[PDB]
């Protein structure tokens, strides 16, 4: 089997990105946040706090002919972006893009942070990462990939995430169509539960590349690229007036810049981050001063390839028995 849906931003900035999910019988469509760097799959639902909902659309297990409480289970998770959201589980059957897997684990979402309540457009998180990072107690659960994987023609998905555009989740296929040149694979560890990986290097606009090992995570649901200070300061040192802010958070840039591009390695490939999207506009409306997609993992503990690298490339998740990341230009 396979499946294909789209996936599309969720504002102008490109901040996270939704994809349509079927759940139940009859089907309910909630808009996910597909994450490869965590492992639940949870919703907002008719049992979520109401003063903790604020738009999104509601996941309701008493009208799903297929739902079943999976009695005795909890869920709770920490994001590290400092978002939380905790609650009870269900199996039912969920399908994306046409790829469908009866029995997932659905955590129903009896709380969340602020952070989600703000944010109407997004219903949940389909997580993608490996399933030794699910929080469902006492009995873990395993993602919708898991799930899905010995169905699957290969047991791969692919993200081909837009720049303020839409782009698309592949299950179970490659789109040969879809990227230039080559895929270029390179080895993963799962010792973190993460799609783990080692960049050979980087450069900055035009500038030489620099060869050197720089460990991350393959990540969709983290919005910005967070590298070494080191590599971070090169970057910004390269646009006049830009600065790390202690006050705003980072790095902020004059809002009148020509942004230059960022390449990282994928062993001798090479993918460019057009200079367009490490711009994430005003800090405040009507600023003059710009906030910055490259941002320092100092503090954050692991380096983060997310949207701002991933969608400059279509990348294949590999899911065979030693899993593997793939990256091409497209």
């Amino acid at each position: 089997s396979t499946g294909s849906a789209t996936t599309t931003p969720i504002d102008s900035l490109d901040d996270a990105y939704i994809t349509p999910v079927q759940i139940g019988t009859p089907a309910q469509t909630l808009n996910l946040d597909f994450d490869t760097g965590s492992s639940d799959l949870w919703v907002f639902s008719s049992e979520t706090t109401a003063s903790e909902v604020d738009g999104q659309t509601i996941y309701t297990p008493s009208k799903s002919t297929t739902a079943k409480l999976l009695s005795g289970a909890t869920w709770s998770i920490s994001y590290g972006d400092g978002s939380s959201s905790s609650g009870d589980v269900y199996t039912d059957t969920v399908s994306v893009g046409g790829l469908t897997v009866t029995g997932q684990a659905v955590e129903s979402a009896k709380k969340v942070s602020s952070s989600f309540t703000e944010d109407s457009t997004i219903d949940g998180l389909l997580g993608l990462a490996f399933s030794t990072l699910n929080t469902v107690s006492p009995t873990q659960q395993k993602t919708f990939f898991d799930n899905a994987k010995a169905s699957l023609d290969s047991p791969v998905f692919t993200a081909d995430l837009g720049y303020h555009a839409p782009g698309t989740y592949n299950f179970g296929f490659i789109d040969t169509t879809a990227y230039t040149g080559s895929i270029t694979y390179t080895a993963v560890s799962t010792k973190q539960g993460f799609w783990e990986w080692t960049s050979t290097g980087y450069a900055v606009g035009s500038g030489t590349f620099k060869s050197t090992s720089i460990d991350g995570i393959a990540d969709t649901g983290t919005t910005l690229l967070y590298l070494p200070a080191t590599v971070v300061s090169a970057y910004w040192a390269q646009v006049s007036g830009a600065k790390s802010s202690s006050s705003v958070g980072g790095y902020v840039f004059p809002c009148s810049a020509t942004l230059p591009s960022f390449t990282f390695g994928v062993g001798s490939a090479r993918i460019v981050i057009p200079g367009d999207y490490i711009d994430f506009g005003p800090i405040s409306t009507g600023s003059s001063s710009c906030f910055g997609g490259i941002q320092s993992s100092a503090g954050i503990g692991i380096n983060i390839f997310g949207d701002v690298a991933l969608k400059a490339a279509f990348v294949v998740f590999n899911g065979a028995t030693t899993p593997t990341l793939g990256f091409a230009s497209k």
